[PDB]
């Protein structure tokens, strides 16, 4: 099925003459990539030769835990990641369970990517990008059941104070459909741009069940485009939440704020707002600020807080097919069916 619950639709590398694969090591990866792209004569076709599903089984827990040690010495470092340029066959990427990885995953100009289980922390390179997911220019991906984490800290002396971790799921140039579901995210300054630029507009992108806690903000920093969110749990958010820039709209429905600092904002531009449109959340009126710790604060500049909890907008009708379990039940049961060895669990309202 192409189904994700969300604007992307792919099955991913499990499609009709998938070849089967287990990388070892980020190196296996690579190689593997690299040779699905030659043809039975051993000539290279054009967006590869056939579809894959890569199951990644390394272990990379020394890295994680010595960089966990020591996060400060973390962005100076070059960063790791495998490359998935021009590869439109269709392919994904399961990590077994067990399996983690001190390397990121970036996806340019692809199509059809499913990356999933994968445990992915403290990557080293925050000052050359070193995200730990990015789609550039990739419609057509799946982004489900991973565990992305770091330290929300910023050491002292970093470029531009902001690079001591770079992204856990940056999104920006014609990566026009896009699901980033049932992940656990946490520890995480810069979670992920949806838009790159105040020029990289558009794109629909759907965050749905995923579990984000001590993150400081871009849930994601939306720059115009469609945005629909619901079912996630955001709590321990320290900066900001749904930034809706550039005339961007976003859906916002039956997620879990808790101990939030501005959840859905427009700030940083000084104009051009984005909307929202709010509903069954487990906050409904303002209220509801005090019960679940929901705390504002301006900008030096123009902007728009969601502080009267209303709709400032309209949003087209989701195209998919999906069907949102209650906030509470999310805020009960989704910490359960979010990361890593959960077999790719999805929350039902049969388990509410
Ligand atoms: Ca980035």
């Amino acid at each position: 099925a192409t189904d994700t619950g969300g604007y992307a639709a792919t099955a991913g590398g499990n499609v009709t003459g998938a070849v089967s694969k287990t990388a070892t090591s980020m190196q296996d990866i690579v190689n593997i990539i690299d040779a699905a792209r030659l043809d039975a004569n051993g000539k290279k076709v054009k967006g590869g030769a056939y579809p894959l599903v890569i199951t990644y089984t390394g272990n990379e827990d020394s890295l994680i835990n010595a960089a966990a040690a020591n996060i400060c010495g973390q962005w100076s470092k070059d960063p790791r990641g495998v490359e998935i340029k021009e590869f439109t066959k269709g392919i994904t990427i399961i990590g077994a369970n067990g399996s983690s990885a001190n390397f990121g995953i970036w996806i340019k100009k692809s199509s059809d990517v499913v990356v999933q289980n994968m445990r992915i922390g403290y990557l080293p390179g925050g000052a050359k990008d070193g995200d730990m997911i990015r789609v550039d220019d990739s419609p057509n991906v799946w982004v489900d059941h991973n565990e992305l984490f770091a330290a929300n800290h910023e050491c002292d002396g970093t470029p531009d104070n902001d690079t001591t971790f770079e992204s856990a799921v940056d999104i920006k140039g014609a990566s026009n459909t896009v699901t980033v579901s049932y992940n656990y995210i946490h520890g995480v300054k810069k979670v992920g741009l949806d838009g790159s630029s105040s020029s990289d507009t558009g794109r629909n992108i759907t965050y749905h069940h995923n579990y984000y806690n001590d993150v400081n903000a871009r849930l994601p920093l939306q720059r115009g485009g469609l945005v629909h969110a619901y079912n996630n749990l955001y709590t321990n958010i320290t900066g900001s939440g749904l930034n809706v820039r550039q005339n961007g709209q976003a859906l916002i429905e039956n997620n879990w704020f808790e101990k939030a600092i501005n959840p859905v904002t427009s700030r940083y531009d000084g104009k051009n707002f984005g909307t929202w449109v709010l509903k069954g959340n487990n906050i409904t009126k303002p209220a509801d600020f005090s019960t679940y710790s929901i705390t504002w604060t301006a900008d030096t500049k123009p902007y728009v807080n969601a502080d009267s909890w209303t709709s400032t907008g309209t949003f087209p009708t989701v195209a998919y097919n999906y069907s949102p379990v209650s906030a509470q039940c999310v805020k009960d049961k989704l910490p359960g069916y979010a990361g890593v060895g959960k077999n790719l669990a999805t929350l039902t309202s049969t388990a509410c």
